[PDB]
Order: structure tokens, then C-alpha cells, then sequence
């Protein structure tokens, strides 16, 4: 397969490095990454500004380019002026650190997969659960055994894969779908030094999911937590109730 | 939604042509067919040398192709290259005459739709029971009527229809087992000019299935015959005995 590997940790992080050379090893790999810290940039895009690239080096067989640009830029750099559009698999990560619940909006690592699924191409998020502890080559070595585990035609038009691995032991696999896990975030105050007050974001996590099958249950557990998440937004349930009472 | 129509008998075919129009009145249709006769070309695929397609003109409001290869070819060509992997249905026909029994091993139409199965795309073949006679606006008008009235959602995991439409009287439709429909065949003998002797098969049809409803029995009764198959070949009665037999 022709891949297209990026993340949002920058082209110079462990775990897109890991990652690109394990699937070299039978794939044609192409990497385009950010040149810098990207983390929580959310699905942001370069439109106002050029966009830059540069060679870089990762090992032989694997074409590398740094962006000046968001992970969602870099993708579409890839598909457009280094692939020749001819993309047949979109791997980002392996993030350094979980990517659950409502935090998967803000992350880069998974806007760089939305992308691809904004392209309709089959793409993949994929995140080591353990920040403090992250495991680059296990979360790397779980995607190659899952490729060859994993049906594609099951991955429906527009869909991708948020995937997050625990980073002790795997004791398997689970389909998961999206958990409300957030934050009751808040700020602490200082002052600077010439008397302005600044603040820190700051916040304790809520994990207040009734349903069994979500992604941080699974992950708690000692399980990858696969799910399939597409960029369409609509409150379906809430629509319906909507039109019933409006007409 | 988005349809893939195809057949085996060529896009130039009159089994093919009224299923695109009827069904573009309501649908987004795409016609991806053999530019050549593919009948009893049975599962057959290309691998060994490249495959062509050629943009061809249907209708003025259906995208339409042939290509070199198979009716499974078709559709692999179909979801990876022209659908974008966006097929909401596959329809394979109408084939002119039937296709029950074991026939369906060797049935070009049959494997198109199958190729649909083995995706997990919901996936129909259809064709008139009647070679001499055929008729293929009443088996298209069929169609469009039982995509209005079947919940899809009700077939297995890589299952697909395989549909008779008898050429007569349309007394109604009802769910068959394939039957065990053969052929007494064999070989009508000749000499060349060259003095070579050669080949043409022949055969008589043998209907002895037992069994009260399988397929042929139903369109012999002027009931349209749907039978759901997958592609698992899997002798479960025989595996039983010869395991506790041996081992
Ligand atoms: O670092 V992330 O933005 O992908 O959590
Ligand atoms: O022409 V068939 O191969 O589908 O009977
Ligand atoms: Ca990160
Ligand atoms: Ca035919
Ligand atoms: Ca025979």
C-alpha cells in the first residue's frame, strides 16, 4: 500500500519514526509531518499563509517532508504535491499520550486522520495511552498485527479509526465507540512581572460513562480501543425530536 | 443512492441498459461492465496482466465504463476507481435467462454481485428465467419495487440475493434455498478443415431436487425466486460425520 504517515508531535517525535520504518518494511511510506509542536491545534488549517516544506531525513525507502503547516495541512500537502494523489492508507501518530472522549476534537494527531477521512481515504489515529510512559514500538507493532487482522471494506465512506493503546500489556482488541469523557477545566492566576495577571488552563478529568462499550473503559482495561469516527456532527436524535415538533 | 449496475453479458446489453435507466430515475447510477461476453466466466478475476476501462455513453444521466476484465473485476474496478469506495448497492443483471441451481458457480452474473458480498455491500444479481423470451423491464421494474419494500439490514455478514425473475406472470416473490439444478452435459463431436477434431458442449437440463423450495421451483410457479447466498462452500453435515469419525 501506498501510506502516507504524519502526526502532530513534529517529523523529529519517536513515535512517528517507529511507526514509518515498521510499516516500510512492506509498504511504499511517504512521511509529511508538522516541523514543530502541533498538539492542540485541533482540525486547523493554513489558508491566510504560504505553506512550506522540507526533505528531511528519516531512513532509505522512506520519502520525508517537515511542513511549516498543521497535521490537516500535511495531509493535504501529501495527497496533492507528494503523492500523486495515489493514497491508499493515512496513519497519524503514534501520539505521544490518549486521544478519548471529547479531547479527540482538539487533537492534532486525530485531525490529521480526519483529514484523510474528510478525503475519503481510509485513515487511522493512533495514540499510546500513557503519556508519562508512552510505548512508540508497541503501539506500532499492534498496528502492523491489526493490518493484517482488519477488513477495510468494513470501513465505511468518510470514516477513520481513532485508535488508542494501552501502553502495558494488550490484552486485546475492542470496537469502541466515543466516550463523553472531558474536563471541568479552570485557571490558576499570577501575575507577570510587569503586573499583568495571566492564567493557566488547568482541569480534573470526568470519566461519567454509563455505557460499557466506550473508548477510555476499554483502554482502563487493558484494551486497544478502536473506533470508527467520521466528520459529520449531527445530533440525529435530537434532529428527529426537533421535526416532530416543528412540523 | 449511489448503484452499481453491471452484468456479464456487456455493457452494450439490452439486460442492462433498461435496469440503469429505470433505476436513474431515482438513483445515482454507474454502469461499470465487460466490454466483451463474460457469460460462464463464473468467479474469474484478472491478476496476471493489467485491467482497461473506456468511458462509454448509456444514458445522459448514468456514468458508465467497460473495462477488459471479469463481472468481478467490474466491480473491484468500480468501488476502487470509479465510486470512490461509495457503493450503496450492487446490481448485477438483468441477465438474459436463469441462473439456479449449481449454475451459479459458473454464473458471471452471479459473481459480480458476489464480489459486492465479499465487500459486505448489499448486492443483488438478477436475471429473466427465460433465454428464448426474456423480459427485462418486468425484472427491472421488480427491482425498483422490492428496493422500496426490503430491509437490507436483514442480510448477513458477506450475503447477497440471488434473484430469478420469472419471464411470464410476476404471481409474486418468495425466499428459496438454491436448488441442486445441473446439466446432463457432454460433447457433440466434429472435425476442422485441417482435420482436427474439436468440441461444443451440450447438455439437458436435470431438475430433481426434492426440496419444495428451492429456486427454479418457485419461478416454474411464476413466483419470483430470491435466494440469499454467501461465499462458503463448507459441507457442515459431512464435516460433522467425518470428525467424529476419524479424530
Ligand atoms: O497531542 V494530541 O493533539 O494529538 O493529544
Ligand atoms: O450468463 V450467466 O454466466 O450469469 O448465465
Ligand atoms: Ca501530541
Ligand atoms: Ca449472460
Ligand atoms: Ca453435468
Amino acid at each position: 500500500m501506498r501510506i502516507l504517515v504524519t502526526n502532530d508531535d513534529g517529523i523529529q517525535s519517536k513515535g512517528i519514526i517507529v511507526l514509518a520504518e515498521l510499516l516500510s518494511e512492506e509498504h511504499e511510506v511517504f512521511v509529511v509531518a508538522p516541523d514543530k509542536e502541533r498538539s492542540a491545534t485541533g482540525h486547523s488549517i493554513t489558508i491566510h499563509v504560504p505553506l512550506w516544506m522540507k526533505k528531511v531525513f528519516i531512513s532509505e525507502r522512506v520519502v520525508a517532508y517537515s511542513t511549516t503547516g498543521t497535521p490537516a495541512d500535511c495531509v493535504k500537502l501529501a495527497y496533492n504535491v507528494v503523492m500523486d494523489k495515489r493514497v491508499d492508507l493515512i496513519v497519524s501518530g503514534v501520539n505521544r499520550g490518549p486521544n478519548m472522549g471529547m479531547d479527540i476534537l482538539h487533537s492534532g494527531t486525530v485531525s490529521g486522520a480526519m483529514e484523510g477521512a474528510m478525503m475519503n481515504i481510509p485513515s487511522i489515529a493512533i495514540s499510546s495511552a500513557n503519556y508519562e510512559s508512552p510505548d512508540f514500538e508497541g503501539a506500532a507493532r499492534f498496528l502492523i498485527d491489526f493490518l493484517k487482522e482488519f477488513d477495510f471494506s468494513l470501513l465505511d465512506p468518510f470514516t477513520m479509526l481513532n485508535i488508542n493503546v494501552p501502553a502495558g500489556e494488550i490484552k486485546g482488541w475492542r470496537f469502541t465507540r466515543q466516550s463523553r469523557r472531558r474536563w471541568n477545566d479552570y485557571f490558576e492566576e499570577r501575575v507577570s512581572p510587569f503586573g499583568e495577571k495571566y492564567y493557566w488552563m488547568m482541569g480534573e478529568v470526568i470519566e461519567d460513562d454509563d455505557r460499557d462499550d466506550v473508548d477510555y473503559k476499554a483502554v482502563r482495561e487493558g484494551y486497544v480501543s478502536i473506533t470508527p469516527i467520521h466528520p459529520f456532527l449531527t445530533n440525529e436524535q435530537c434532529l428527529k425530536k426537533l421535526r416532530e415538533v416543528y412540523d
